[PDB]
């Protein structure tokens, strides 16, 4: 289970250091409502026997994805490139930011270790923006 300190810090960092989620674009109370919505936080269990599997890919190469994810915990790698280069990244690295706007994914995000991430859909994002336009 994710601790409240991690969730709140993810709210802070996500609000300030990410373009689409800035408090002017989406109000703070409604960002918390969007994070608190069910299925926004998802946990993945790593299978050691089958390291490469369809479940381990959070983003698949050249296939569509409509949502933005910010990784709170675990270790992950990105396989994207023309040469198929691979980089290792860790907690609080966000992927799929412009997929929220009105997306074939060139980047491949695969789970290296047990990770805990948040998934924010384009529908959730735009609807949350509309609710943010409500006085708040």
């Amino acid at each position: 289970k994710i601790s409240p300190q991690l969730l709140l810090a993810a709210h802070r960092f996500l609000a300030t250091e990410v373009s689409q989620f800035s408090p002017s674009l989406i109000s703070e109370k409604i960002l918390l409502r969007l994070l608190k919505y069910p299925d926004v936080i998802q946990e993945l269990k790593f299978d050691e026997h089958n390291k490469y599997y369809a479940r381990h890919y959070l983003y698949t190469r050249n296939k569509p994805a409509d949502y933005f994810i910010l990784i709170l915990q675990g270790k992950v790698e990105v396989e994207a490139g023309k040469e198929n280069m691979k980089f290792e990244t860790g907690a609080f690295s966000y992927y799929g930011t412009m997929a929220l706007t009105s997306y074939i994914s060139d980047f491949s995000v695969r789970a290296l270790v047990d990770l805990q991430y948040i998934k924010i859909t384009r529908q959730q994002y735009q609807n949350g923006l509309l609710a943010s336009r409500m006085e708040n």
